[PDB]
């Protein structure tokens, strides 16, 4: 009737896989964490010929061996939803499949004849845990089912404490559309930034605090991106064109939720902790679009940057915007942001901001995302992010330049995004995620950034399936149902991988400042680091060059994460 087995997280158990997934048998799992550290597992299920109604997963409590207590309370067991996802990129004719993409909700589940059916479970070590090796059980039952399934759970928590992200220096930083957000949820425009929109945007947003995001995303601009999204860009300075004929901002949305992200933590600008950055003095395709009060309408202008109405326009903006940055105490945390944009282009927002300065001796931070691989002139950028599929990893042009803009106090990410792999889509291995952020550290930067914390497309729960990129790439987060009330957002595999990988490279480095005789062999540990070369699959969607490469992804996030908590054991072996 029911079938079950412990499954990895590194990958998705997939309907097609059915024939092979009914062959499972695992019944034990052991993992290592740190006090205030999380795990994952996964369980996964299968029926024949009947369906099976009322399927639940409970956890025992997990007990150490002085008789401490993990509560129960502090594991989540959550199915795994499907959703349908064209397989391809820009190919309308690529298959649409189901995935078990979203980390959904807890309690009992009827299971359809035929079917795979897996749950997520997540374990949060409490920030005051007692170290030791804890032993618990997850029990399946269902109301068809003669005999339950009892799944033997055990890790142990080191004698250490995982790092606060404040306490770190790793750079995280996802892009948010909180209009996307607006938008899924009915939110109009009269109510924009207001607490009913709040009501959808704190709980993601804590989650990305959580995790340690540090960027802020704002448009400063109508459409920075030319609408390459589902969902606008609207702009959260609103441009007027005046009667008399100037232009005037309106920041109030800009205000609010800026401030919003203040409260919540993720910024705190007296203390310079955090980024807020305002995409972008160079839009894509070059439009600036205003309301013209003559001639009423929406109107726009095309200036190639660099000119002499490009440098009055932006002097303009940049002036009120510094001012108006000043009157809230947030201007040090302020960089202004461009996308791919060219070499020529960049040249000219360094020397315009080089220009706008206050009576303080106070500049514009900046920030650029390069699509593209004698530092003169990227010194004078404070934030660059490099794309993976930039990185030549046979050299070590990348790691040098990282290197360079640490001693400098500058920020340096990679990101991913399309046609990369390893990547963060909905079609990828989960441990794809972790990956990444090994990389961030092999390539001795600061950390990660993609573009795509939570760009929904329609009905994301139902499917994915955008006319641009492989699926899921402008999303890390799913909505809830529309009417939902309580929940405003599900996580994903991938995205608890990347927490992982965030989790775990702060652990490496609070172990290398921590054990100075072991931290040659940490570094040569991280600098080890093999890297899966990409290819396509059929239908035009980045993949592994081939399955040795996509086991290679796997197996180098777990050895390496398996190492550091190796290490992590002969530390706390000498320093008893
Ligand atoms: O991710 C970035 N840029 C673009 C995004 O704007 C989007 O086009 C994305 C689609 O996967 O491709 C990224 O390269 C960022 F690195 F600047």
């Amino acid at each position: 009737t029911l079938g079950a087995s412990i499954g990895s997280t590194d990958f998705h158990y997939l309907q097609k896989d059915y024939d092979e997934i009914k062959k499972l048998n695992l019944n034990t799992w052991n993992e290592v964490a740190w006090i205030g550290d999380e795990l994952n597992s996964k369980i996964v299920m299968w029926t024949n010929s009947s369906p099976v109604n009322n399927v639940t997963l409970s956890s025992s409590d997990f007990i150490n061996e002085n008789g401490d207590l993990i509560s129960s309370n502090n594991i989540k067991i959550s199915w795994l939803k499907e959703t349908l996802a064209n397989i391809g990129r820009s190919n309308p004719s690529a298959p649409l499949e189901p995935f078990p993409d979203i980390i959904h909700n807890s309690g009992s589940l009827n299971i359809e004849k035929n079917k795979i059916a897996s749950a997520w479970i997540n374990i949060k070590i409490p920030r005051n845990a007692k170290p030791g090796i804890y032993n618990g059980s997850i029990e399946v039952t269902a109301d068809e089912l003669e005999k339950s399934y009892t799944f033997d759970y055990s890790f142990e928590v080191l004698n250490l404490v995982q790092p606060l992200p404040s306490e770190t220096n790793t750079q995280i930083e996802f892009w948010q559309h909180p209009y996307t957000i607006a938008r899924y949820y009915k939110i109009c425009k009269e109510d924009l930034f207001t607490e009913k929109h709040f009501k959808y945007l704190r709980g993601n947003l804590k989650e990305y605090r959580n995790m340690g995001g540090r960027g802020v995303i704002a448009t400063i601009v109508h459409e920075a991106w030319n609408h390459q999204s589902y969902d606008s860009d609207p702009s959260m300075i609103k441009w007027r064109k005046n009667s008399y004929g100037t232009f005037e901002f309106d920041y109030s949305h800009f205000d609010k939720w800026i401030q919003l992200n203040i409260d919540l933590g993720i910024l705190d600008p007296e203390k310079g902790f955090g980024q807020i950055k305002c995409y972008s003095i160079v839009p894509w395709n070059n439009r600036i679009q205003y309301f013209n009060e003559a001639t009423n309408k929406e109107e726009a202008i095309n200036p190639t940057p660099g000119s002499d109405l490009w440098i009055n326009i932006w002097t303009q903006f940049l002036t009120s915007f510094m001012s108006h940055l000043e009157e809230k105490g947030w201007f040090n945390i302020t960089y202004i942001s461009m996308d791919e944009r060219s070499m020529d282009d960049l040249k000219a927002c360094v020397d315009l901001i080089e220009n706008i300065t206050n009576n303080s001796y106070e500049h514009f931070k900046i920030s650029s995302a390069m699509d593209y691989e004698d530092y003169s002139f990227l010194d004078r950028i404070d934030d660059i992010s490099i794309g993976l599929s930039h990185i030549n990893h046979n050299s070590d042009d990348m790691k040098n330049m990282a290197t360079h803009r640490q001693e400098l106090g500058l920020l340096t990410t990679i990101y991913t995004c399309t046609g990369d792999y390893p990547s963060s889509f909905t079609i990828s291995d989960p441990s794809e995620g972790a990956f990444t952020i090994w990389y961030s550290l092999y390539q001795n930067t600061n950390g990660f950034l993609r573009w795509s914390w939570d760009g929904w497309v329609e009905n994301p729960l139902e499917n994915v399936s955008y006319k641009y990129w492989e699926p899921g790439d402008p999303f890390l987060i799913y909505p809830a149902e529309k009417d939902s009330i309580g929940k405003t957002f599900y996580s994903t595999p991938r995205l608890e991988k990347l927490k992982e990988g965030i989790r775990d490279i702060n652990k490496a480095k609070y172990l290398m400042e921590k054990a100075p005789n072991l931290k040659n062999s940490i570094e040569n540990l991280i600098y080890s680091l093999k890297r899966p070369n990409k290819g396509e699959n059929a239908y035009g969607s980045a993949v592994a060059a081939s399955k040795e490469d996509r086991d290679l992804t796997i197996s180098e996030a777990n050895r390496i994460k398996n190492g550091i908590n190796n290490f992590a054991r002969e530390f706390i072996s000498l320093t008893m």
